[PDB]
């Protein structure tokens, strides 16, 4: 828990403790949820706008592919003025591939840049070496 | 969070935190609750009374136009012995300002004097300036 | 808050923010609610029992009139092996007079007594002065 | 509370409370939830799995039925590679005595053994007596 | 013991260990004592005046009927620009319901108001719950 | 000194310095008091009962003859719903044997409970050997 | 309490508690006794010699008068080799003044020489402005 | 004060303070009393027994002569197995001289032994120059 | 020093020491200066206005003949919207004395209830008893 | 008091007890002065640049056209290389109003950024609401 | 600095950083001031009495031949019932010199006496020693 | 502030504070003093011999040029015997090169040995380097 | 070690260490001894009872058999009014088991009740799971 | 424990735990021993002279007979110039009782006397009550 760290005005990174209370999720003016796991439900399906990535914190999930869609999803809720909720079971791993993904792309800069500009946030951050190899994968692709 | 402030016997001053739970909105025995935010969800539609009054945290806000319907609104509640749960995201600005423009309306007051008898309640009381400027143009209508 | 108190292994006294808080009323396996105010909601309507006794903190409460039918509830719930939680917004005076007025009852005890028996379990007890009365009228009756 | 213990990646024993708390569910990415208890409510019936096994914490309890219905639920949720919760109002007795059941049966070995990697895990177990010599009968046929 | 209390400039609270002090009873300048005891002594007979209201602290004992008599001397004493300490074995129960009665029908004021405005003095009061209702039946009077 | 222990209701256990106390003597209420001393005065002869019983803290007293006398005398004042100081000098020897005697006899036990339930209340409690020894032949007596 | 100041050898100051004391006043070998208030009890009548001298701590209180007569009694007690306590309710006003007056007279002081002399003995001392003026009054006539 | 200091088992020595304190005085069992000054009264004339000896502290007081009364008065006392306390406005000088006085006689020893003695009883000692010299005086006469 | 302290918001208490402080003056936005002395300088002649009132802290000062013309001038500066400091030496005598004679006209009160009005201002006064005297004697025809 | 703040190198923010210490004003270099308030004088007017601003810290203060007047003296003093003070009583309210009208003209900026930037160097800022509504009117305008 | 010590009632020695402060001047109610240095100005010389007596610390210095100028003016202000603080730069030697001569002189003491009463007052006290010797042959003649 | 250091007996060391301290200067018995900045006033004309030194604590400020007027004044207000304040704004660069060349000059000595001489006694110390440098220029001067 | 513990006057718990220590037994006043292991020596055969029950602290030990000889032996002493020291190597399993038994049997009560009054003595008791279910078996028996 | 105390020389008091102690014996050269138990084993029959004094810690022992047999066992031991070791379980009644027997008969004391000349020594003493009786009967005896 602790609360959702705010990683862009827009854009949020947390826990699937957060994703569970509302309370804290008005608190922040969270308007749509990224569920960046395979169960975690989405208990309040009626208040707020919710977007499913079904990945496993595995070696073997292929995270990459959703980027582009996930982006888009985050760019949606950029443009009606609402704040997303990236989030994972834990928050360490998965939601947080995603929204380095996002930042390197929409904001361009190097997997390492935006690995920090994160840390800072929430030190908590560590994704699994297989999604940190297709983090790089896509950075470079970014790049070009 | 912490709690919502009771301003008048009828009257609270609270976070989107506090409109999310339940807990907290019965241990006060709140009837109604009037958010002063533009999304915060009303999630138990059906057991409290809801009022929204959709505005943003601007300069851009013309949050004077609703000081008339949100006061009656709350007379309304007051007048059913309820109790009103008057909130925003962050109950500092928002909220703060209604809660003001109805105390110099209904008790007939200074913005300045309201303004302190609200500090004093919930010391993190901040309306931002824009609201601050509504809230004495409305001053001088309300003294007339 | 701090959880309900088992006043009789069927019987707990409570605050009406227990009530909104199923996590607390599981763990105490609580089966049935006896609101004794008059505007709490029952929000978990499908998965308690719940039972109304709409009445008012006041001197110009008529708390007394219901005391057999709460007793009768109370006694119903006792008999299907469950647990009342009997409560009010602070659970210091109304849901308190009710649990005394019952042991005065079924156990045939002076007020004096009960209202130890229970100081005991939940220190904060305070029928206000209107109540004790009607809890002495309706004494002398139980004896009888 | 506390929150749920991991017995087996996809076995974990906790309370009633826990059972209540879908922040505390979701954060352990839990599925499926086995209620060995006989009135807890199922809160959130559209979001997990549920099984219930209607017992008592009393010595006049028959839990051991239900082992084979209980392990072959815990299986099946295991093959889903879920999570299951096994849990009581308490989560001491009769949720435990299921989880040992389980592990003797699953992992053939001693209801000391089993009590042991367990009680490491919830210091707070006490399968009451009855149970206890349930399990010892139950304990006798897993190794057969 | 501690020293009586001065409810009002001529009206003070105490124990009978405080009637039983000369030293007591002229270092606050006490000219009258009202023993609402049955059998404490009245031991300096020929220097302070005495007054006795036989009650216990019962339930089963009627102290309304003496209020009025108890009131007037009261006033007397108060005429003769005295000092009454009004007493009873601990000071808890009898002689409070006296000066209570006293303030309820000389300031007329609610039983509420009045205890308090002695809880402030002696914090010990306690008048018995019979006294509590004999308090009330004397209140409704007082008010007409 | 530090006040007379209440072993019974109506019977207290004191020293010969708590009967020259008035303040403390009306504080506990005593009525009656039993000078089991030989020539302890009695100074408010006119406010209190006195009973005497003329003994020594000797191996030379014979204070079981008087046992049923003051026994008497205690019930006595039980009977008038009194309290009785029942002292000696010190409050350890005399006055404790007496106390004995009386609770063997009233409610028929060993001199070893009632001893403990006596040291209990004044931890002093010491009747010389002798007294000791007619203690014991009064016990069987009483049982009989 | 505390005690009486011994003034002169042979003049003392204090409080009425003081006065009901015969420990203290036996203690302080005081023969005699000025009772400077108008309702204080001479409880010992028959072993103290008394004077009373009734006044009341006001500016409606014309103790001047009296001066010479107490003077008077003091100087007889004086020469009877005894001890005066003069005293008051509170031993602050009334019998401060009158010990001032009798110094200033006897030996032949200023109101402000002597109101020191005293305030070392018993810095309570503070004759009511009232006093103040009369023992001024005084003063310039016992100079003539 | 402090309490009266045990000389010998009948003998005690203290304050006139001591003397008016009855608590104090039947706590030791005091049964006679030696007023060893000139105007200390007698207070309890009915409950104990009182001797006067009429002298001042001075060095114009023949205290001698009263020895052999007083030593008789104390041995008198000493027979009829009571407590004499035999005490003076401060217990230093008079009182104490002839506690002196009667142990040079009774158990014939130097006023230098007896004076050590009794120091450390009640150290406060001090019997003023003049009566030291007679205490000589009448010491040679002793051993004689 | 520490400052001069606010009777009334256009009526400062304060010492000679203030006087002598234009940043102390000017901080309090003080604009008169009422001198209760005799030979304070009024060194700011030309930036502040001042009045004198040549006064002695004596019993042989006429104080009160001055008091209407003070009263008037305080009135004076106090319809300028002003601020005046009424000052003596060590304001605690003669500026004292004059600020509760203004207080108990203007406002009406008892010399008792001013007194204290102030005392809470500056615990420090302390009018020497002639003035208190002629406040009194004063007092009677402001309440005429 | 404390010392002015330097708001800019050529600016700074203070007390009226500022402006009467040379010492102060010498050690900062202060060269001129801004009197904010209505009556504060000018008691160095030959060594440092005076100009005064007669306004009220009211609501009924219409400090807002002397904006223009007093932000070119300050850039007058600018010019000259010098040092202005502005001030008034206390530097909460009036002085800062201007400081701020100043900042906001001179360096085009937010009412907001700049009351900021200001709270930084004297916490204890405070523009009464009139003044803030005032600062608003002419923010619009210098942003035109 | 720490204030000028009052050496008499109407002599004050002091500092000449005292002399230049009226705050402390007034406070104490100085009203002449005597310069015993030789160029330290008379600031105020519209508000006190000022006389110069220009002389150095030294040894080459006559400060004898002002002494009765000194003590003539000292004894003038004296005699308006004012206050005159004697001083010089450091208030060590010269200042105290001339109180030394004065206090021998008016009240005919030994430069020894006279030096120990001021050393008491001011501990900083130390007249060189030249005049040191002059002091003394002032002193045989003041004697004469 | 802290007080002007005394680098040579007739020559003093100081901030511009210092020279608005009137207290401080005759304390120190300062007769002229040496404002060594531009715009300091001269408040005390009257009173103190001052003379100007119109230098900037620059780099474009040739403070070289007044070196020897500088010294001569001092030598000047050294030979009448008196003290002069060398002091600029801060006392830190100005006045402090100005005693150096002055000291380089008088006593003939590196800038080296004189920064130090002075650095012992005004830490604060600190010519800015322009000056440092002029200090040099001036030192060969000087030496030849 | 630590000393056997007292479970019935006439039966004690212990470790095969107490069985070993002489000085152990007899401060006790065992007499007899209960060894509940199979290989532990009775040292002292000569004088202390000893009687065998040769089981393992196993799962493979039928300690049950046994029950009723052991009971009997534990009368037997019981009826010598003797001690027994029923013990085991550590005292956790096999010596509890047998007192359990016991207690069961002679006082009839449930596995559970008699449990817990012995881990009040010996919180260390641990009877392994096997002897945990033989002692049910039993219990069942009992009871019949 | 703690090691037998030395009553005499060859006169030692103990528990039965020391009986069993070899070190403590021939530490203390113990060459004796008095078993004052029933049946307290003789370990060491053949290097330590036993006698036996089979009594029980009751009322109903008859401990008195023994006194002469163990008084010459103990005067036997005493001849040898050895030491004895009298003892019972816990060496505070029996083995006590014993020694006091003894000392009073050899050395001829009251039973009060040597009581203490024990309770010195093992300040643990305690006779039950029936011994005492017994040692009192056998005091007379000794002393005929």
């Amino acid at each position: 828990m602790g609360g959702p760290v705010e990683i862009l005005p827009f854009l949020y990174l947390g826990s699937a403790y957060h994703a569970a209370r509302r309370d804290m999720l008005d608190a922040l003016g969270i308007t749509a949820l990224l569920n960046v796991s395979s169960d975690c439900p989405n208990h309040f399906e009626g208040h707020y706008q919710y977007k499913c990535i079904p990945v496993e914190d595995n070696h073997k999930a292929d995270i990459s592919s959703w980027f582009m869609e996930a982006i888009e999803y985050i760019d949606a809720v950029k443009d009606c003025r609402g704040r997303v909720l990236v989030h994972s079971q834990a928050g360490i791993s998965r939601s947080a591939t995603i929204c380095l993904a996002y930042l390197m792309m929409k904001k361009r800069v190097r997997l390492e840049e935006a690995f920090e500009f994160v840390k800072q946030r929430r030190s908590i951050i560590s994704p699994n070496f297989s999604f940190m190899g297709q983090l790089l994968q896509f950075e470079s692709q970014v790049l070009a």
